[PDB]
């Protein structure tokens, strides 16, 4: 069952074995991935998060972010630790009480403290549209049509040794999959369809790191949504999906009744499908209960290319149709050296006082805000452009902005910008060496919004800044509940800060 939009959500420690290997985890709702949180566009979500964590090896504090939901007027509910709140301590709870006006699509929720989401605190978050303009393109859209892609590690996130390369041990599709080494024939996920019907498959990357080449043998996929933004129909036979991105695609159950491999090839970790790694099963009703015998092509015919996507609505691009044609045009210097990432020379280290609380306490320019050099002010009611030139090690880096989606004026691997009809989204690959991926948005959401790489290991190593959007109006725009005011005193007392 889906839960919400008003629900409790308990965060616990438990053992799981999603690839046959047992390890402790941090779970929402007792499962990996967590249960789907759902409602309709415009609903009031009231998610009372109970922190019941006791195992310090995965941190006993927590904080949860509702990835891709704008939180206008509720910045305090956004979740990034030390950006919008202090963490919730064990034995306490916190009500994330917010609304989702003007948004409908496929989202997710995840811990936003340290690398804790990698230890298991990740799940889907769907905001349905009772008047969805795409409704007539499919028959079925429910919990059974959500597809999550996850990296899974045998080593605990806090225990990943300093100076050793971090790669995953299994790809999990809907929570199940097989380990890349010492592979055992543990159960694979099955996604069931009925011959003749059409499905809105909601593909969610809950990855901490790898991007996946996602495909379904014998089938193609008609993209209708990108990171919450309705798109024109785009038929592809493979989707490269980066950490934290989402697509909805129409799957037409138009192949012979049978079993077909679902493939999700990560860019690191195990390569290929030996022993059924990187795999799940598409099973038609009435098919034999057996593994598929299908194969992938050597070369896919119609891979997704991001510049092929266009909004369903006439979204345009704000500003003027040339580089720098914005009220506040930025170019960020994104670098890596010696184990740390930096943005314009500053590596992000979370501050003791959350940025939002610093602002509410009267800090009124970004030079006054901690961490020094990590908080950049944005002016209100302005077109912002951010160029994100690639080159830093560990790419391709999927950058994400809280509080906003954005026009992708320039995409990976293509030097030509698009000032007419590019897709809008919230997480974008910045590509490869010499690329100049560039985003645009307008500032109509006062508050501190995190901009960061969504490879969690990179975020932890400093690949972030905070955009303090409209500092002057942040306090008036975001009244805070007493429970939020109580978070930092409780956290600092428990931690003897
Ligand atoms: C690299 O990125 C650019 C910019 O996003 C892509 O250019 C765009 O390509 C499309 C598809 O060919 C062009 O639109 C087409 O416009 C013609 C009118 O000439 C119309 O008849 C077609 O039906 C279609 O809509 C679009 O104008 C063009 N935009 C720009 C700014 O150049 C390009 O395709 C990407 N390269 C690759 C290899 O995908
Ligand atoms: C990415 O695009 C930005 C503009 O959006 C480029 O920024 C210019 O950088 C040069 C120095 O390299 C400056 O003289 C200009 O003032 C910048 N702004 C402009 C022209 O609008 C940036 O160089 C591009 N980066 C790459 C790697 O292509
Ligand atoms: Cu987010
Ligand atoms: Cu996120
Ligand atoms: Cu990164
Ligand atoms: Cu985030
Ligand atoms: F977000």
């Amino acid at each position: 069952a889906q839960i919400g939009p008003v629900t409790d959500l308990h965060i616990t420690n438990a053992n799981i074995s999603p690839d046959g290997f047992s390890r402790p985890a941090v779970l929402a709702g007792g499962t990996f991935p967590g249960p789907t949180i759902a409602g309709n566009t415009g609903d009031n979500f009231q998610i009372t998060v109970f922190n019941d964590l006791t195992d310090p090896s995965m941190l006993t504090d927590t904080s949860i972010h509702w990835h891709g939901l704008f939180q206008k007027g509720t910045n305090w509910a956004d979740g990034p630790a030390f950006v919008t709140q202090c963490p919730i301590i064990t034995g306490q709870s916190f009500d994330y009480n917010f609304n989702v006006p003007g948004q409908a699509g496929t989202f997710w929720y995840h811990s936003h403290l340290s690398t804790q989401y990698c230890d298991g605190l990740r799940g889907p978050f769907v905001v349905y549209d009772p008047n969805d303009p795409n409704a007539s393109l499919y028959d079925v859209d429910d919990d059974t049509t959500i597809i999550t892609l996850a990296d899974w590690y045998h080593t605990l996130a806090q225990q990943e040794p300093i100076g050793a390369a971090i790669t995953a041990d299994a790809t999990l599709i809907n929570g199940l999959g097989r380990s890349f080494t010492n592979t055992t024939a543990s159960p694979l996920s099955v996604i069931t369809v009925q011959s003749g019907k059409r499905y809105r498959m909601r593909l969610v990357s809950i990855s901490c790191d790898p991007n996946y080449l996602f495909s379904i043998d014998g089938h193609d996929m008609t993209i209708i949504e990108v990171d919450g933004v309705n798109s024109q129909q785009l038929t592809v036979d493979q989707i490269q999906i980066f950490a934290a991105q989402r697509y909805s695609f129409v799957l037409n159950a138009n192949q012979p009744v049978g079993n077909y491999w679902i493939r999700a090839q990560p860019n690191s970790g195990g390569q290929g499908f030996d022993g059924g790694i990187n795999s799940a099963i598409l099973r038609y009703e009435g098919a034999t209960v057996e593994d598929p015998t299908t194969t992938a092509p050597t070369t896919f015919s119609n891979p997704l290319v991001e510049t092929d996507l266009h909004p369903l609505a006439d979204l345009g691009v704000p500003g003027q149709p040339f580089r720098g044609g914005a009220d506040d045009p930025l170019v960020l210097n994104l670098a890596f050296a010696n184990g740390r990432f930096s943005i314009d020379g500053v590596s992000f280290v979370p501050p003791t006082v959350p940025v939002l609380l610093q602002i509410l306490s009267g800090a009124q320019n970004a030079q006054d805000l901690l961490p020094a050099g990590s908080v950049i002010s944005l002016p209100s009611n302005s077109v912002i452009e951010v160029a994100l030139p690639a080159g830093a090690a560990g790419g391709p880096h999927p950058f994400h902005l809280h509080g906003h989606n954005f026009a992708v004026v320039q995409s990976a691997n293509n030097a030509t910008p698009n000032y007419v009809n590019p897709i809008w989204r919230d997480t974008v690959s910045i590509g490869g060496t010499g690329d100049n991926v560039t985003i645009r948005f307008t500032t109509n959401n006062p508050g501190p919004w995190f901009l960061h790489c969504h490879i969690d290991w990179h975020l932890e190593a400093g690949f972030a800044i905070v955009f303090a959007e409209d500092i002057p109006d942040t306090a008036s725009a975001n009244p805070v509940p007493q429970a939020w005011s109580d978070l930092c005193p409780a956290y600092d007392q428990a931690h003897n800060i």
